[PDB]
């Protein structure tokens, strides 16, 4: 399973979104290198201008590419579920605003890792930080706390994303995560640990479509 | 589940590994199929730079499972009956007074996605012919695909001639010889004689810098 990740893996991502009735579709393509915990991806909104800020979509848009140091290999649920993959479900509570509910299927199809997701958002304020497009185009570093979920043969994750707002304030998004293996087969169930993340967002200056270029480094830690 | 996999909209992921007269290329397609209305909506990207052949010559190669079979013809839908394990689709395409394509594809589900992964080999094409010379119009005519059962090989065969408009007003013919065999083993539907009637419309994405083809297609089965 971790065998599928010894080198560079091409990635396809597709997000079917609905936020307060506003419908959008995003496609991403690029590559992940789990030996160094690196993701390089470009996303396009194929439906025109997004109704939500790009940074609110970052956590939704493949943690199998986290670098798990050698002494932590037995704790890497994400890779062990491959190639059949895992379902990743989240509820994201934007503080003083609406919620995202996401379901994604992450698997291999031949040589590509594929992440297909539907996202539904409700209860957002039309003049809030999200529909009012008031979030800075950057992304902070976080700790994704992972715990085993033996009942469901998977894992759970909890973490709070901090979104910088244009006026200097911070928009919190509380993430509640569950992953379940898709196929029957042994999976690694981890002890408590976290993923430490870093993300940098840029633009293609010759790209006229609404888009986000992303580079991300992730390392598992919290086990000495 | 056979036809049951096609009651809604189904995401598609196609891949074509091609070699024509030694000129190598790779095409990746994504989009959606809706077999209830016989609709295909796809976008193709040549990842290897400009194609050495015209896009319209690749159209038939790049999922007849999304053909609309009317209720009273459902018993003759081989393509859906082989799902999710899928079928191998092999073709020989004879371009009159020119070279030949030989193709082999596996069409199957990968989770939620219908996947069409193809190898194409082209030989004996003329340097200043309509194909290598890029003399074909960017469009696609409507055809009838005649399907017949193939008892021994537990599959089907199909025969038809594609008509490619040439820039000078002439017409380039391409005789298709097709065989489909199920991958699983794996009870399937062997149809009476009938046909697929097709319409295809080809377009461009004005913001896409890579060589590409946007495709919309309607196909309905008839003859019974
Ligand atoms: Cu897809």
């Amino acid at each position: 399973g971790e065998e599928l990740f010894t080198g560079v893996v091409p990635i396809l991502i597709e997000l079917d979104g609905d936020v307060n009735g506003h419908k959008f579709f995003v496609r991403g393509e690029g590559e992940g290198d789990a030996t160094i915990g690196k993701l390089s991806l470009k996303f396009i909104a194929t439906t025109g201008k997004l109704p939500v800020p790009w940074p609110t979509l970052v956590t939704t848009l493949v943690q199998a590419f986290s670098r798990y140091p050698d002494h932590m290999k037995r704790h890497d649920f994400f890779k062990s579920a491959m190639p059949e993959g895992y379902v990743q479900e989240r509820t994201i509570y934007f503080k003083d605003d609406g919620t995202y509910k996401t379901r994604a299927e992450v698997k291999f199809c031949g040589d590509h890792l594929v992440n297909r997701i539907e996202l539904k958002g409700i209860d957002f304020k039309e003049d809030g930080n999200i529909l009012g497009h008031k979030l800075e185009y950057n992304f902070n570093s976080h700790k994704v706390y992972i715990t085993a979920d033996k009942q469901n043969n998977g894992i759970k994750a909890n973490f709070t994303i901090r979104h910088n707002v244009e006026d200097g304030s911070v928009q919190l998004a509380d993430h509640y995560q569950q992953n379940t293996p898709i196929g029957d087969g042994p999976v690694d169930l981890p002890d408590d640990h976290y993923l430490s993340t870093q993300t940098i967002l840029s633009k293609d200056l010759n790209e006229k479509r609404d888009h986000m270029v992303l580079l991300e480094y992730v390392t598992a830690a919290g086990i000495t």
